[PDB]
Protein backbone atom coordinates (compact mmCIF):
# COMPACT_ATOMS: atom_id res chain seq x y z
CA UNK A 1 0.00 0.00 0.00
CA UNK A 2 1.28 3.30 -0.41
CA UNK A 3 -0.33 6.90 -0.19
CA UNK A 4 -0.20 10.53 -1.95
CA UNK A 5 -1.42 13.48 -0.50
CA UNK A 6 -2.24 14.65 -4.31
CA UNK A 7 -2.72 12.27 -7.38
CA UNK A 8 -4.41 12.77 -10.67
CA UNK A 9 -6.63 9.69 -10.88
CA UNK A 10 -8.84 8.97 -13.96
CA UNK A 11 -11.60 11.39 -12.86
CA UNK A 12 -9.40 14.32 -12.16
CA UNK A 13 -7.04 15.33 -9.41
CA UNK A 14 -7.90 13.59 -5.97
CA UNK A 15 -6.57 13.84 -2.07
CA UNK A 16 -5.16 11.61 0.56
CA UNK A 17 -5.14 9.02 -1.81
CA UNK A 18 -4.13 5.22 -0.34
CA UNK A 19 -3.55 2.65 -3.16
CA UNK A 20 -3.49 -0.89 -2.69
CA UNK A 21 -1.07 -3.17 -5.05
CA UNK A 22 -1.15 -6.40 -5.50
CA UNK A 23 1.13 -9.28 -5.45
CA UNK A 24 0.82 -9.38 -9.54
CA UNK A 25 1.85 -5.37 -9.75
CA UNK A 26 -2.08 -4.14 -10.33
CA UNK A 27 -3.89 -1.36 -8.88
CA UNK A 28 -6.16 -3.57 -6.44
CA UNK A 29 -7.65 -0.59 -4.64
CA UNK A 30 -7.88 2.99 -4.81
CA UNK A 31 -9.55 5.27 -2.00
CA UNK A 32 -9.42 9.37 -1.60
CA UNK A 33 -9.52 11.02 1.51
CA UNK A 34 -8.81 7.53 3.52
CA UNK A 35 -5.72 7.66 6.09
CA UNK A 36 -2.47 6.63 5.29
CA UNK A 37 -2.66 3.77 7.76
CA UNK A 38 0.85 1.98 7.92
CA UNK A 39 0.90 2.62 4.02
CA UNK A 40 4.44 4.12 2.15
CA UNK A 41 4.13 7.91 2.23
CA UNK A 42 4.69 9.52 -0.87
CA UNK A 43 6.85 12.03 -1.62
CA UNK A 44 5.23 14.37 -4.20
CA UNK A 45 2.40 14.68 -6.55
CA UNK A 46 1.21 11.11 -8.07
CA UNK A 47 1.09 11.19 -11.85
CA UNK A 48 0.60 7.86 -14.26
CA UNK A 49 3.75 6.78 -15.57
CA UNK A 50 4.24 8.11 -18.96
CA UNK A 51 4.23 5.52 -22.19
CA UNK A 52 7.02 5.99 -24.65
CA UNK A 53 5.24 5.06 -28.12
CA UNK A 54 8.50 4.20 -29.86
CA UNK A 55 12.08 3.78 -29.72
CA UNK A 56 15.18 2.57 -31.56
CA UNK A 57 17.21 1.73 -28.62
CA UNK A 58 20.51 1.77 -29.80
CA UNK A 59 20.66 4.96 -31.55
CA UNK A 60 20.89 6.50 -28.41
CA UNK A 61 24.63 5.30 -28.62
CA UNK A 62 25.44 7.71 -31.28
CA UNK A 63 22.60 10.68 -29.88
CA UNK A 64 24.00 14.00 -30.51
CA UNK A 65 26.93 12.28 -32.39
CA UNK A 66 25.38 13.27 -35.39
CA UNK A 67 25.83 17.36 -35.17
CA UNK A 68 28.69 17.81 -37.35
CA UNK A 69 28.13 19.78 -41.02
CA UNK A 70 29.18 18.00 -43.95
CA UNK A 71 27.11 19.37 -46.37
CA UNK A 72 25.22 22.89 -46.71
CA UNK A 73 22.28 20.78 -46.82
CA UNK A 74 22.87 18.07 -44.19
CA UNK A 75 19.29 16.18 -43.71
CA UNK A 76 17.60 13.30 -42.48
CA UNK A 77 19.16 11.48 -45.68
CA UNK A 78 22.78 12.23 -44.36
CA UNK A 79 21.59 11.84 -41.22
CA UNK A 80 20.54 7.76 -41.83
CA UNK A 81 24.00 7.21 -43.63
CA UNK A 82 25.66 8.21 -40.52
CA UNK A 83 23.43 5.86 -38.89
CA UNK A 84 23.34 3.17 -41.05
CA UNK A 85 27.41 3.07 -40.66
CA UNK A 86 26.87 2.83 -36.62
CA UNK A 87 24.57 0.19 -36.59
CA UNK A 88 27.24 -2.00 -38.83
CA UNK A 89 29.26 -2.54 -36.11
CA UNK A 90 26.87 -3.16 -33.08
CA UNK A 91 27.15 -6.86 -31.29
CA UNK A 92 24.55 -8.76 -29.65
CA UNK A 93 26.10 -7.75 -26.52
CA UNK A 94 26.82 -4.12 -27.32
CA UNK A 95 23.14 -3.69 -28.10
CA UNK A 96 22.19 -5.01 -25.45
CA UNK A 97 23.85 -2.75 -22.80
CA UNK A 98 23.20 0.07 -24.76
CA UNK A 99 19.45 -1.11 -24.23
CA UNK A 100 19.84 -1.46 -20.47
CA UNK A 101 21.18 1.94 -20.19
CA UNK A 102 18.66 3.38 -22.14
CA UNK A 103 15.71 2.46 -20.47
CA UNK A 104 17.40 2.90 -17.20
CA UNK A 105 17.88 6.89 -18.09
CA UNK A 106 14.04 6.38 -19.52
CA UNK A 107 12.89 5.25 -16.53
CA UNK A 108 14.49 7.99 -14.60
CA UNK A 109 12.63 10.67 -16.90
CA UNK A 110 9.36 9.33 -16.09
CA UNK A 111 9.06 6.88 -18.97
CA UNK A 112 7.28 3.70 -17.16
CA UNK A 113 7.06 1.83 -20.76
CA UNK A 114 8.15 1.19 -24.05
CA UNK A 115 7.70 0.24 -27.55
CA UNK A 116 10.61 -0.93 -28.70
CA UNK A 117 10.49 -0.32 -32.65
CA UNK A 118 13.15 -3.25 -33.50
CA UNK A 119 14.26 -3.83 -36.98
CA UNK A 120 18.02 -5.31 -36.11
CA UNK A 121 18.13 -8.71 -37.01
CA UNK A 122 20.76 -10.60 -38.55
CA UNK A 123 24.89 -10.44 -38.11
CA UNK A 124 27.39 -8.31 -39.46
CA UNK A 125 27.21 -10.40 -42.85
CA UNK A 126 23.20 -9.91 -42.96
CA UNK A 127 23.20 -13.57 -42.23
CA UNK A 128 20.61 -14.97 -39.21
CA UNK A 129 22.18 -15.66 -36.22
CA UNK A 130 21.75 -19.58 -35.15
CA UNK A 131 18.92 -18.38 -32.98
CA UNK A 132 17.09 -15.82 -35.10
CA UNK A 133 15.03 -14.17 -32.52
CA UNK A 134 19.28 -13.70 -30.99
CA UNK A 135 18.60 -9.60 -30.63
CA UNK A 136 14.66 -9.61 -29.92
CA UNK A 137 15.62 -11.48 -27.01
CA UNK A 138 18.70 -9.20 -25.96
CA UNK A 139 15.97 -6.22 -26.51
CA UNK A 140 13.61 -8.02 -24.06
CA UNK A 141 16.02 -9.31 -21.34
CA UNK A 142 17.59 -5.34 -21.30
CA UNK A 143 13.67 -4.58 -20.11
CA UNK A 144 13.56 -6.59 -17.26
CA UNK A 145 16.88 -6.01 -16.43
CA UNK A 146 16.21 -2.05 -15.80
CA UNK A 147 12.80 -3.01 -14.77
CA UNK A 148 10.88 -1.00 -17.77
CA UNK A 149 7.51 -1.72 -19.34
CA UNK A 150 8.00 -3.27 -23.33
CA UNK A 151 6.39 -3.94 -25.78
CA UNK A 152 8.83 -5.34 -28.37
CA UNK A 153 7.88 -4.64 -32.31
CA UNK A 154 9.99 -6.73 -34.38
CA UNK A 155 9.87 -5.36 -37.31
CA UNK A 156 9.43 -6.17 -40.93
CA UNK A 157 11.85 -4.96 -43.52
CA UNK A 158 12.39 -6.03 -47.08
CA UNK A 159 12.79 -3.07 -49.23
CA UNK A 160 15.03 0.20 -50.22
CA UNK A 161 12.49 1.98 -51.87
CA UNK A 162 8.53 1.98 -53.26
CA UNK A 163 7.40 -1.00 -55.59
CA UNK A 164 9.74 -3.28 -53.45
CA UNK A 165 13.58 -1.73 -54.86
CA UNK A 166 16.10 -4.24 -53.83
CA UNK A 167 17.65 -3.50 -50.05
CA UNK A 168 20.13 -1.78 -49.90
CA UNK A 169 23.81 -3.42 -48.09
CA UNK A 170 23.51 -0.59 -45.30
CA UNK A 171 19.97 -2.54 -44.95
CA UNK A 172 21.33 -5.78 -44.46
CA UNK A 173 20.76 -6.63 -40.76
CA UNK A 174 17.34 -5.83 -41.23
CA UNK A 175 16.06 -7.77 -43.73
CA UNK A 176 13.62 -10.53 -43.63
CA UNK A 177 11.25 -11.98 -45.84
CA UNK A 178 6.94 -12.61 -44.70
CA UNK A 179 7.30 -16.03 -44.29
CA UNK A 180 10.91 -15.45 -41.67
CA UNK A 181 9.15 -12.74 -40.08
CA UNK A 182 5.55 -14.75 -39.05
CA UNK A 183 8.12 -17.19 -37.67
CA UNK A 184 9.99 -14.47 -35.64
CA UNK A 185 6.77 -14.12 -34.11
CA UNK A 186 6.42 -17.19 -33.12
CA UNK A 187 9.48 -17.69 -31.75
CA UNK A 188 8.93 -14.80 -29.54
CA UNK A 189 5.57 -15.54 -27.85
CA UNK A 190 7.12 -18.42 -25.14
CA UNK A 191 9.92 -15.95 -24.02
CA UNK A 192 8.34 -12.60 -24.32
CA UNK A 193 5.42 -14.70 -22.04
CA UNK A 194 7.51 -15.26 -19.63
CA UNK A 195 8.93 -12.25 -19.14
CA UNK A 196 5.26 -10.14 -18.60
CA UNK A 197 6.21 -8.35 -22.12
CA UNK A 198 3.61 -7.77 -25.04
CA UNK A 199 4.60 -8.02 -28.49
CA UNK A 200 3.29 -5.88 -31.76
CA UNK A 201 3.23 -6.30 -35.29
CA UNK A 202 5.43 -3.95 -37.16
CA UNK A 203 6.34 -2.78 -40.76
CA UNK A 204 9.05 -0.49 -41.20
CA UNK A 205 7.34 1.81 -43.72
CA UNK A 206 5.99 2.51 -46.89
CA UNK A 207 9.16 2.15 -48.41
CA UNK A 208 10.51 -0.81 -46.74
CA UNK A 209 7.55 -3.55 -47.32
CA UNK A 210 5.25 -4.25 -50.15
CA UNK A 211 1.53 -3.96 -50.21
CA UNK A 212 1.49 -7.96 -50.53
CA UNK A 213 3.65 -8.25 -47.55
CA UNK A 214 1.04 -6.15 -45.51
CA UNK A 215 -2.04 -7.90 -46.62
CA UNK A 216 0.30 -11.17 -45.81
CA UNK A 217 1.04 -10.04 -42.27
CA UNK A 218 -2.31 -8.60 -41.22
CA UNK A 219 -4.10 -11.99 -42.36
CA UNK A 220 -1.76 -14.38 -40.53
CA UNK A 221 -4.22 -13.82 -37.14
CA UNK A 222 -2.59 -12.11 -34.90
CA UNK A 223 -5.47 -9.53 -34.70
CA UNK A 224 -4.80 -8.63 -30.92
CA UNK A 225 -2.22 -6.98 -31.39
CA UNK A 226 -1.26 -3.14 -32.34
CA UNK A 227 0.34 -2.44 -35.50
CA UNK A 228 3.09 0.13 -35.83
CA UNK A 229 4.38 1.59 -39.19
CA UNK A 230 6.51 4.67 -39.61
CA UNK A 231 4.69 7.09 -42.46
CA UNK A 232 5.22 10.63 -43.83
CA UNK A 233 7.92 11.32 -41.79
CA UNK A 234 10.04 13.39 -44.81
CA UNK A 235 8.87 15.20 -47.91
CA UNK A 236 11.37 12.89 -49.68
CA UNK A 237 8.81 9.75 -49.07
CA UNK A 238 5.59 11.60 -49.97
CA UNK A 239 7.64 12.66 -52.99
CA UNK A 240 8.64 9.47 -53.94
CA UNK A 241 5.28 7.65 -52.85
CA UNK A 242 3.17 9.88 -55.49
CA UNK A 243 5.63 9.17 -58.08
CA UNK A 244 5.20 5.56 -57.44
CA UNK A 245 1.17 5.34 -56.60
CA UNK A 246 -0.04 8.72 -57.43
CA UNK A 247 -1.17 8.98 -53.87
CA UNK A 248 0.36 10.44 -50.42
CA UNK A 249 1.57 7.66 -48.09
CA UNK A 250 -0.85 8.31 -45.35
CA UNK A 251 -3.64 8.86 -48.17
CA UNK A 252 -2.07 5.40 -50.14
CA UNK A 253 -2.29 3.30 -46.30
CA UNK A 254 -6.01 4.37 -45.94
CA UNK A 255 -7.58 3.50 -49.35
CA UNK A 256 -5.67 -0.01 -48.88
CA UNK A 257 -5.62 -0.74 -45.56
CA UNK A 258 -8.21 -1.01 -42.82
CA UNK A 259 -6.13 1.42 -40.32
CA UNK A 260 -8.09 1.22 -37.09
CA UNK A 261 -7.36 1.88 -33.24
CA UNK A 262 -4.79 -0.99 -33.14
CA UNK A 263 -2.74 1.22 -35.61
CA UNK A 264 -0.25 3.42 -34.45
CA UNK A 265 1.29 5.86 -37.17
CA UNK A 266 4.60 6.84 -36.17
CA UNK A 267 5.32 10.52 -36.97
CA UNK A 268 2.60 10.97 -39.92
CA UNK A 269 4.08 14.68 -40.46
CA UNK A 270 3.34 15.13 -43.64
CA UNK A 271 -0.29 14.76 -42.93
CA UNK A 272 -2.73 17.00 -45.43
CA UNK A 273 -6.23 18.13 -44.32
CA UNK A 274 -8.04 15.16 -45.69
CA UNK A 275 -5.26 13.01 -44.26
CA UNK A 276 -5.59 14.60 -41.03
CA UNK A 277 -9.44 14.00 -40.55
CA UNK A 278 -9.21 10.21 -41.86
CA UNK A 279 -6.42 9.87 -38.90
CA UNK A 280 -8.93 10.88 -36.34
CA UNK A 281 -12.23 9.16 -37.80
CA UNK A 282 -10.27 5.71 -37.94
CA UNK A 283 -9.19 6.46 -33.65
CA UNK A 284 -5.43 5.33 -34.69
CA UNK A 285 -2.59 6.64 -32.89
CA UNK A 286 -0.25 9.32 -34.25
CA UNK A 287 3.09 8.99 -32.49
CA UNK A 288 4.72 11.83 -32.02
CA UNK A 289 8.87 12.33 -31.61
CA UNK A 290 9.19 15.68 -31.12
CA UNK A 291 12.60 15.77 -30.19
CA UNK A 292 13.21 13.54 -32.85
CA UNK A 293 11.40 14.95 -35.43
CA UNK A 294 13.42 18.38 -34.69
CA UNK A 295 16.31 16.86 -34.52
CA UNK A 296 15.97 15.19 -38.02
CA UNK A 297 14.24 19.00 -39.47
CA UNK A 298 10.99 16.22 -40.11
CA UNK A 299 8.76 19.48 -39.74
CA UNK A 300 5.93 20.45 -37.66
CA UNK A 301 2.34 18.28 -36.95
CA UNK A 302 -0.56 19.69 -37.72
CA UNK A 303 -1.57 19.14 -33.71
CA UNK A 304 -3.73 21.47 -33.17
CA UNK A 305 -6.29 20.39 -36.63
CA UNK A 306 -5.74 16.58 -35.29
CA UNK A 307 -6.46 16.95 -31.74
CA UNK A 308 -9.67 19.50 -32.58
CA UNK A 309 -11.21 16.70 -34.38
CA UNK A 310 -10.54 14.01 -32.04
CA UNK A 311 -7.21 12.86 -32.75
CA UNK A 312 -5.15 10.30 -30.58
CA UNK A 313 -1.74 10.93 -30.02
CA UNK A 314 1.06 9.67 -27.59
CA UNK A 315 4.65 10.61 -27.53
CA UNK A 316 8.28 8.53 -28.25
CA UNK A 317 11.71 9.53 -27.40
CA UNK A 318 13.17 7.46 -30.84
CA UNK A 319 16.49 8.63 -31.71
CA UNK A 320 17.37 9.05 -28.26
CA UNK A 321 18.60 12.41 -28.41
CA UNK A 322 16.32 13.64 -25.69
CA UNK A 323 15.03 11.18 -22.80
CA UNK A 324 12.50 13.89 -21.29
CA UNK A 325 9.06 13.82 -20.94
CA UNK A 326 8.42 17.45 -20.12
CA UNK A 327 10.79 18.31 -23.62
CA UNK A 328 8.22 15.72 -25.87
CA UNK A 329 5.48 17.73 -24.10
CA UNK A 330 6.22 21.34 -24.10
CA UNK A 331 7.76 21.14 -27.62
CA UNK A 332 4.77 19.59 -28.98
CA UNK A 333 2.91 22.30 -27.93
CA UNK A 334 5.53 25.12 -28.57
CA UNK A 335 5.89 23.86 -32.23
CA UNK A 336 1.92 24.53 -32.64
CA UNK A 337 3.24 27.80 -30.87
CA UNK A 338 5.61 29.50 -33.22
CA UNK A 339 3.99 28.19 -36.34
CA UNK A 340 0.53 29.76 -35.90
CA UNK A 341 2.30 32.69 -33.45
CA UNK A 342 -0.13 32.28 -30.87
CA UNK A 343 -0.10 31.20 -27.60
CA UNK A 344 -2.13 27.86 -26.01
CA UNK A 345 -2.68 25.99 -28.82
CA UNK A 346 -3.35 22.59 -27.19
CA UNK A 347 -6.42 22.10 -25.06
CA UNK A 348 -9.55 20.63 -25.04
CA UNK A 349 -13.17 22.31 -25.33
CA UNK A 350 -13.53 20.63 -21.64
CA UNK A 351 -9.49 21.42 -20.16
CA UNK A 352 -7.97 24.73 -21.17
CA UNK A 353 -5.42 23.47 -18.74
CA UNK A 354 -2.31 23.24 -21.56
CA UNK A 355 -0.07 20.70 -19.35
CA UNK A 356 -3.38 18.33 -18.44
CA UNK A 357 -4.45 18.59 -21.54
CA UNK A 358 -0.86 17.06 -23.34
CA UNK A 359 -0.58 14.58 -20.40
CA UNK A 360 -4.14 12.97 -20.51
CA UNK A 361 -3.43 13.10 -24.59
CA UNK A 362 -0.20 11.80 -24.52
CA UNK A 363 -1.10 9.04 -21.19
CA UNK A 364 -4.09 7.56 -23.42
CA UNK A 365 -2.79 7.32 -27.13
CA UNK A 366 0.64 5.57 -25.45
CA UNK A 367 -1.58 3.17 -23.73
CA UNK A 368 -3.39 2.26 -26.81
CA UNK A 369 0.07 2.12 -29.07
CA UNK A 370 1.51 -0.09 -26.92
CA UNK A 371 -1.41 -2.01 -26.20
CA UNK A 372 -0.84 -2.54 -21.96
CA UNK A 373 -2.81 -1.81 -19.50
CA UNK A 374 -1.47 1.37 -18.34
CA UNK A 375 -1.55 5.26 -18.94
CA UNK A 376 -4.05 5.87 -15.77
CA UNK A 377 -4.17 5.25 -11.94
CA UNK A 378 -7.79 3.01 -12.02
CA UNK A 379 -8.22 -0.83 -10.36
CA UNK A 380 -7.40 -3.15 -12.71
CA UNK A 381 -4.94 -1.26 -14.14
CA UNK A 382 -0.97 -1.77 -13.93
CA UNK A 383 0.56 0.25 -11.27
CA UNK A 384 3.09 2.52 -13.53
CA UNK A 385 3.26 5.81 -11.81
CA UNK A 386 5.33 8.70 -11.02
CA UNK A 387 6.30 10.80 -7.84
CA UNK A 388 7.29 14.38 -8.73
CA UNK A 389 9.00 16.52 -6.11
CA UNK A 390 7.25 17.51 -2.94
CA UNK A 391 9.87 19.85 -1.99
CA UNK A 392 10.10 22.27 -4.89
CA UNK A 393 8.88 25.40 -3.95
CA UNK A 394 6.90 26.05 -6.93
CA UNK A 395 5.18 22.12 -7.15
CA UNK A 396 4.49 22.99 -3.39
CA UNK A 397 3.03 25.88 -3.65
CA UNK A 398 0.41 24.74 -7.15
CA UNK A 399 -2.33 22.62 -6.83
CA UNK A 400 -4.09 20.31 -9.64
CA UNK A 401 -3.41 21.33 -12.62
CA UNK A 402 -1.65 24.34 -11.81
CA UNK A 403 1.18 21.74 -10.84
CA UNK A 404 1.20 20.42 -14.58
CA UNK A 405 1.61 23.83 -16.16
CA UNK A 406 4.80 24.40 -13.51
CA UNK A 407 6.58 21.07 -14.03
CA UNK A 408 6.13 20.68 -18.02
CA UNK A 409 6.48 24.66 -19.05
CA UNK A 410 8.56 25.63 -16.02
CA UNK A 411 10.46 23.04 -14.86
CA UNK A 412 12.38 19.77 -16.09
CA UNK A 413 13.50 16.13 -15.59
CA UNK A 414 14.26 16.59 -11.95
CA UNK A 415 11.33 17.05 -10.34
CA UNK A 416 10.38 13.51 -11.15
CA UNK A 417 11.79 11.65 -8.12
CA UNK A 418 10.54 8.30 -7.57
CA UNK A 419 9.24 6.11 -10.53
CA UNK A 420 7.16 2.63 -9.98
CA UNK A 421 6.69 -0.19 -12.54
CA UNK A 422 4.36 -3.21 -11.94
CA UNK A 423 4.37 -2.03 -8.47
CA UNK A 424 8.22 -2.20 -8.06
CA UNK A 425 10.30 0.85 -7.44
CA UNK A 426 12.64 0.99 -9.81
CA UNK A 427 13.77 4.72 -9.34
CA UNK A 428 14.07 6.31 -6.02
CA UNK A 429 15.09 9.94 -5.48
CA UNK A 430 16.46 10.15 -8.82
CA UNK A 431 18.65 6.80 -8.50
CA UNK A 432 18.39 3.64 -10.00
CA UNK A 433 19.51 0.73 -8.30
CA UNK A 434 21.60 -0.77 -11.65
CA UNK A 435 22.99 2.52 -12.55
CA UNK A 436 26.38 2.06 -11.93
CA UNK A 437 26.96 -0.82 -13.42
CA UNK A 438 25.09 -0.35 -16.48
CA UNK A 439 26.93 2.71 -17.02
CA UNK A 440 30.38 0.96 -16.54
CA UNK A 441 29.11 -1.60 -18.92
CA UNK A 442 28.04 1.21 -21.02
CA UNK A 443 31.17 3.61 -21.52
CA UNK A 444 33.31 0.45 -21.94
CA UNK A 445 30.62 0.01 -25.47
CA UNK A 446 31.15 3.51 -26.28
CA UNK A 447 34.69 3.41 -26.18
CA UNK A 448 34.65 0.37 -28.77
CA UNK A 449 32.77 2.53 -30.88
N1 LIG B 1 13.82 8.97 -37.72
C1 LIG B 1 13.70 8.10 -38.62
N2 LIG B 1 14.44 6.83 -38.50
C2 LIG B 1 14.20 5.70 -39.41
C3 LIG B 1 14.76 5.94 -40.82
C4 LIG B 1 13.80 5.49 -41.94
O1 LIG B 1 12.58 5.75 -41.84
O2 LIG B 1 14.30 4.89 -42.92
C5 LIG B 1 14.82 4.43 -38.81
O3 LIG B 1 15.46 4.46 -37.73
O4 LIG B 1 14.68 3.35 -39.41
ZN1 LIG C 1 11.57 5.54 -35.71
Amino acid sequence: AIFAERALLPEGWARNVRFEISADGVLAEIRPDANADGAERLGGAVLPGMPNLHSHAFQRAMAGLAEVAGNPNDSFWTWRELMYRMVARLSPEQIEVIACQLYIEMLKAGYTAVAEFHYVHHDLDGRSYADPAELSLRISRAASAAGIGLTLLPVLYSHAGFGGQPASEGQRRFINGSEAYLELLQRLRAPLEAAGHSLGLCFHSLRAVTPQQIATVLAAGHDDLPVHIHIAEQQKEVDDCQAWSGRRPLQWLYENVAVDQRWCLVHATHADPAEVAAMARSGAVAGLCLSTEANLGDGIFPATDFLAQGGRLGIGSDSHVSLSVVEELRWLEYGQRLRDRKRNRLYRDDQPMIGRTLYDAALAGGAQALGQPIGSLAVGRRADLLVLDGNDPYLASAEGDALLNRWLFAGGDRQVRDVMVAGRWVVRDGRHAGEERSARAFVQVLGEL
